[PDB]
């Protein structure tokens, strides 16, 4: 089977991981694009010698294709710009902010340019200044989120612009990762799954947080990040209360790293309430598709001959 | 084709005009029910006399199934129960609250009834108590809302459970349809865009204001939360917060939807307000939902044969 995205990144599932700060380094995002899903590098607020050691370890763990994601609000974005470029990076994730400066600089070196939209006018505006795709991320997804669900996002970005979307935020599933399809998309972008991946770096702590969590144990702190409840996302909506930097100060790394995972910042999807399983990168893949594959053949036999 | 839903209530298709307090009257739930859906009356806030208006005008325009909504903020819910039992209605959706107390009164009636439920725990609940289906409605949708959104409180409801799921927010066009059938639903709610069908009789201001809304013109106020277009009232509202109500929440509805005072009424409408695009009949709209779905699962099969 082809989408216009398989084409265009050459890659065997319209599948991303996507980037995200911390959990996506070399060893997770090598093992998705080993099994044929595009793995991707989170910059995150990593400096340029951190982000280039996992570039680093990905070409030696193999030759097919991976994305490197720029989170915009970062200190060392300038530094990272020079880095994918220089490193000879084929596809840029961003999020977090307008790339619109760059654009030129990436297309110029020959890169393939994915930014995350949270609307109809960003994402129209992208595409006008030559944007090969885009990425609607719903509300529901883990870490710093917009407003617009999936469910309307996607249709409304899909209806909007001709260039190919990609879905992310509450997929968890081949019924999840189908209905993304349903509602225009040609690829999906999964996070809170892969977090819980074998080959993920996450500590065991914030791993069993996500497999332990119910649908409604997720909230949004800081009104904007949707992170898993714990002492530090009840002490932040208190002192939200009484009005501040010594919670939010280095509170992913605390969770991710050291397992920290009461003063630390777990974020994760509304969707890891679905999540309970360990896997390896390879098995979410091909739950994800054939998964998919199933339930859209098993809806065709339900709705077969209707005209 | 058939779902667990079209034999249970006896319906040619799968798609519950969403009981909706002031839009949903007898004209709009007969022309539903006429042309082969589930046209559902909105009790809302109305004494028992102004619903067995409209029960009254949907029997002498149709023959067809329908609904009746309890919405359980309401000061005459109690009427409410016994009216639809006095005037043999067969099937109940219930809102805004938990309808546990009336389960067995109802099922003693030979009534059918179908929860909207805002989590796994309610929906598991319900399920114990004896419901027949539940609705799984998404934050995204119009009016009063839960926390969770349609992508991923549709996939963990109907994943919990083993009576019929039916997805609510968000959805007006086929593609969003099949979305909900892919997530485990077996019929979809729909409550933006019957409000602007030609037999609605929501005051031309109403449908105008949907008919311009783009994707992000919406909020949730008063966070009782509810979604509504952004305009006068949001903005004193949320204002009127920001520093500490009824003054000025007390019949905003009804100035919008019955006089048209979409400046200062509560103009509730999802996030889907911005694909809503034209005026059409029940049955246009009816049918774009059916055969656009169709269509699109019958594409995606095609596209994904041979995995
Ligand atoms: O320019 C504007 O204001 C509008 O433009 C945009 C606004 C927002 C977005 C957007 C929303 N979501 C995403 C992708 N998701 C994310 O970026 N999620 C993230 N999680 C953890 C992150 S790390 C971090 C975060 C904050 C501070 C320091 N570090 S980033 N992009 C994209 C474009
Ligand atoms: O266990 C509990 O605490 C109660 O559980 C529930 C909690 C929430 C819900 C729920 C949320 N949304 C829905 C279905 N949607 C709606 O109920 N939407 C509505 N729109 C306009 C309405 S009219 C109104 C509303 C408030 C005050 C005065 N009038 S109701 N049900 C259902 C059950
Ligand atoms: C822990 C975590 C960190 C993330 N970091 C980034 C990031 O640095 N840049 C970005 O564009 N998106 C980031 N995201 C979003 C993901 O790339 C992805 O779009 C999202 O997880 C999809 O939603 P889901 O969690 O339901 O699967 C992050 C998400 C999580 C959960
Ligand atoms: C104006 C309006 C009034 C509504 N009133 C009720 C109600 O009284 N009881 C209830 O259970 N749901 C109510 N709802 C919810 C709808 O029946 C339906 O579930 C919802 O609108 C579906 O989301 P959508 O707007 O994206 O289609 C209302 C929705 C709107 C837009
Ligand atoms: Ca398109
Ligand atoms: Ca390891
Ligand atoms: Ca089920
Ligand atoms: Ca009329």
């Amino acid at each position: 089977m082809k989408t216009r995205i398989t084409e265009l990144l050459k890659i065997d599932y319209p599948i991303f991981q996507g980037g995200m700060a911390w959990v996506a380094d070399g060893d997770l995002a090598g093992a998705v694009s080993k099994a044929g899903g595009l793995g991707i590098i989170g910059g995150g607020n990593a400096p340029k010698e951190v982000v280039k050691a996992n570039i680093d370890k990905i070409k030696s763990l193999t030759d097919k294709p991976f994305g490197v994601n720029i989170m915009l609000l970062s200190p060392f974005v300038e530094d990272i710009v020079d880095l994918v470029i220089e490193e000879g990076v084929k596809v840029v994730t961003t999020g977090a902010g307008n790339p619109s400066k760059y654009m030129e600089r990436f297309h110029e070196a020959g890169i393939i340019v994915i930014p995350v939209v949270p609307s109809v006018a960003l994402a129209k505006r992208m595409e006008k200044i030559g944007a090969d795709a885009v990425i609607a991320e719903g509300m529901e997804a883990g870490g710093h989120i917009g407003k617009l669900t999936t469910m309307t996002l996607v249709r409304q970005v899909a209806t909007a612009i001709s260039i190919p979307v990609i879905a992310a935020g509450g997929i968890a599933d081949g019924e999840g990762a189908a209905a993304g399809f349903m509602l225009g998309a040609e690829a999906v972008q999964v996070g809170t799954r892969f977090v819980v991946a074998k080959e993920s770096n996450a500590h065991p702590n914030y791993k069993e947080k996500i497999l332990k969590a119910r649908d409604i144990d997720t909230t949004i702190s800081a009104q904007a990040v949707r992170a898993i409840k714990n002492q530090l996302t009840r002490d932040f909506e208190l002192a939200e209360k009484d009005a501040f930097e010594q919670m939010g100060a280095g509170a992913l790394a605390k969770a991710v790293v050291h397992g920290d995972v009461d003063g630390g910042s777990v974020m994760a999807g509304q969707i890891a309430g679905l999540v309970s399983k360990e896997e390896t990168a390879e098995e979410i893949l091909k739950d994800l598709y054939y998964g998919a594959a199933k339930k859209i053949q098993e809806e065709a036999s339900r709705w077969t001959g209707v005209v």
